[PDB]
C-alpha cells in the first residue's frame, strides 16, 4: 500500500511496481538460490510511447509475470532490455523477453560471461562501455561502466530526465550488513569503481540498489563500506 515491496508484500510468483519519479519505476520480485529467498529490483524508463527495461526480474516465470504486471500497471509496450551484468538475477528471463519481441542487450563482456556460465544470452552487444569511465545513451537512459565491483561486468544506469541513478548490484542499500553474494566481484577495486560512480553522478537523487530498497547518495558510501569490511 505505497511503501517499497519487500518478499513479504509480493505474493507468490508475482512482481510488483514502484513508481520512483515521472516515467520511471522500479520492478521488484523474489527468487529462490541455494535454498534462500532473496528479494531483486529492476528499471523502467518511459521512452515515448514505448517502455526501456534494465534487467529480468529473476528467472522466466518471474519475467512473465512482470511483463504482465507492466501491461496492467503502465500498458505501453517493452521494446528493448538491457542486462547489467550476467547473473541470473539479471538475464535469467532474457529467453522469455525476447520470444515476447524484446530486443535484448548487454555488453560483450557480460553476453561471454552468461555464455561461460550457462545463462540466458542477451541478443546484442552493447560496445563503447568496455573502459572504466566509459559511458553511452541508449534511449532516456545513460549506461555507464564503472570499473569491477559486484562483477567484473557491472553496468550502472542513469535517468538524466530524472536524475535516477540505478547502481544495480555494484550498489547495496542502507541496511546491508555484508556486502551480498560476493563470488564474482573484487573487493580491492570495488570502492574505486563506486567512486567512480560517485564522481560522475553527484546530482543523483534517487539510488537504486540491485537488491533491497532506494534512498539516496548515501547507498554508494555505505557500499564502499560494507565491501571494504567484508574484505578486511
Ligand atoms: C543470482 C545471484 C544471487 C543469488 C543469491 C543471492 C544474491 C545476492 C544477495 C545476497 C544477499 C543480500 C543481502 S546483504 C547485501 O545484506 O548481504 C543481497 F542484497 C543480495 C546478490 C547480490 O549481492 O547482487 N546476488 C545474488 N548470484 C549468482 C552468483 C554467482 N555465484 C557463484 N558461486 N559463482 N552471484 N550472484
Ligand atoms: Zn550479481
Ligand atoms: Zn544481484
Amino acid at each position: 500500500s505505497g511503501e517499497y515491496p519487500t518478499v513479504n508484500e509480493i505474493p507468490v510468483g508475482e512482481v510488483r511496481l514502484y513508481q520512483i519519479a515521472d516515467g520511471v519505476w522500479s520492478h521488484i520480485a523474489t527468487q529462490s538460490f541455494d535454498g534462500a529467498v532473496y528479494p531483486s529490483n529492476g528499471l523502467i524508463v518511459r521512452d515515448g510511447d514505448e517502455l526501456l527495461l534494465i534487467d529480468t526480474a529473476w528467472g522466466a516465470k518471474n519475467t512473465a509475470a512482470l511483463l504482465a504486471e507492466i501491461e496492467k500497471q503502465i500498458g505501453l509496450p517493452v521494446t528493448r532490455a538491457v542486462s547489467t551484468h550476467f547473473h541470473d538475477d539479471r538475464v535469467g528471463g532474457v529467453d522469455v523477453l525476447r520470444a515476447a519481441g524484446v530486443a535484448t542487450y548487454a555488453s560483450p563482456s557480460t553476453r561471454r560471461l552468461a555464455e561461460a556460465e550457462g545463462n540466458e544470452i542477451p541478443t546484442h552487444s552493447l560496445e563503447g562501455l568496455s573502459s572504466s569511465g566509459d559511458a553511452v545513451r541508449f534511449g532516456p537512459v545513460e549506461l555507464f561502466y564503472p570499473g569491477a565491483a559486484h562483477s567484473t561486468d557491472n553496468l550502472v544506469v542513469y535517468v538524466p530526465s530524472a536524475n535516477v541513478l540505478y547502481g544495480g548490484c555494484a550498489v547495496h542499500e542502507l541496511s546491508s550488513t555484508s556486502a551480498g553474494n560476493v563470488a564474482d566481484a573484487d573487493l580491492a577495486e570495488w570502492p574505486t569503481s563506486v567512486e567512480r560512480i560517485q564522481k560522475h553522478y553527484p546530482e543523483a537523487e534517487v539510488v537504486i540498489p540491485g537488491h533491497g530498497l532506494p534512498g539516496g547518495l548515501d547507498l554508494l558510501q555505505h557500499t564502499a563500506n560494507v565491501v571494504k569490511a567484508h574484505k578486511n
